[PDB]
DNA sequence: GGGTTTCCACTTATTCAGGCTTTTAG
DNA sequence: CCTAAAAGCCTGAATAAGTGGAAACC
């Protein structure tokens, strides 16, 4: 169908994206490894045809089940990459995921002299593999036994417009609709609630968020032994008025776009101070059982 | 052809998205 | 007293990242 704003593209790949090198043990191979490298997203089911839409807009990849419940584009035939290279350097990423496409460059150069199939090539894909996402196994590391570093330069870079913002919420972004129980006469308090959630890895710029939107709060989260950020804006003005006008001019993908848009219904029925009557309450929570889990 | 590339079927770990309730502001 | 905003959690799973296997190519 419709192709894909580049910098949305960009957005939506800092948020799902991931880069690929596999170094495999093969008997077959001159110097007992093969390699493939490429660019990959994994999304529900549900989100299929935002894969298609990039598929069609680089003209690129292949698209595939992964489990009952998700599907992948990966780009992994090697001319195609190029295609990946030349948006990535026209249009960057600017989360730590940069690093890990850096790398992947540096894997393409290799690959495309063809020293991949030489000792000297495969030692170098070895320490590039090393520090990208989460590095050698065991057993590679053991086969190529030198001192090998696995630190790399963070990314600290700036949001760099509204539409990467667009493509990195769709991705992240979270259109709530709290109903506050309360023991008081209308009962439901309504709350729109907006996050971002992203790991503390990329903490300067979740911050960035706060003075970029020029609203919100960055807190933290945790899971026994994770923890992570949210961007958060409760405070309803924020929201009607600094928010929702950005994803009205900057559109997002996927089904998180029809969340968006009942997010929208709610938000005008609050303003009309509709959410105070029966009448509006219940609206409202038709509204929310059949937006986000309840789609 | 024999290395090597590319594609498919699938799996795992964990950072997301999503959701509650209670407490505080103003 | 009343409603709005914020604090305080807690999970399930959609991501991110990865693998085995083999067809297909050059
Ligand atoms: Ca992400
Ligand atoms: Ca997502």
């Amino acid at each position: 169908r419709e192709s894909i704003n580049p910098w949305i593209l960009t957005g939506f790949a800092d948020a799902e994206g991931s880069f690929l090198l596999r170094i495999r043990n093969n008997n077959k191979s001159s110097v007992g490894y093969s390699t493939e490298l490429g660019f990959q997203i994994t999304l529900h089911n549900k989100d299929k045809s935002i894969l298609e839409n990039i598929q069609s807009t680089w003209k690129v990849g292949v698209i595939a089940n992964s489990g009952d419940n998700a599907v992948s584009l990966k780009v992994t035939r090697f001319e195609d990459l190029k295609v990946i290279i030349d948006h990535f350097e026209k249009y960057p990423l600017i989360t730590q995921k940069l690093g890990d496409y850096k790398l992947f460059k540096q894997a393409f150069s290799v690959m495309e002299n063809k020293e991949h199939l030489k000792e000297n090539g495969i030692k170098e894909l070895v320490r590039i593999k090393a520090k990208l996402n989460w590095g050698l196994t065991d057993e590679l590391k053991k086969a190529f036994p030198e001192n090998i570093s696995k630190e790399r330069s963070l990314i600290n870079k700036n949001i760099p417009n509204f539409k990467w913002l667009a493509g990195f919420t769709s991705g992240e972004g979270y259109f709530g609709v709290n109903l506050i129980k309360s023991k008081s006469k209308l009962g439901v308090q309504v709350q729109l609630v907006f996050k971002i959630t992203q790991h503390i890895k990329d903490k300067n710029l979740m911050n960035s968020l706060i003075t970029y939107l020029g609203c919100g709060y960055i807190r933290e989260s945790n899971k026994s032994e994770f923890s992570w950020l949210n961007f958060v804006v409760t405070k309803f003005s924020d929201i009607n008025d600094k928010i929702i006008p950005v994803f009205q001019e900057n559109t997002l993908i996927g089904v998180k776009l029809e969340d968006f848009e009942d997010w929208c219904k709610v938000a005008k029925l609050i303003e009309e101070k509709k959410h105070l009557t029966e009448s509006g309450l219940d609206e409202i929570k038709k509204i929310k059982l059949n937006m986000n889990k309840g789609r």
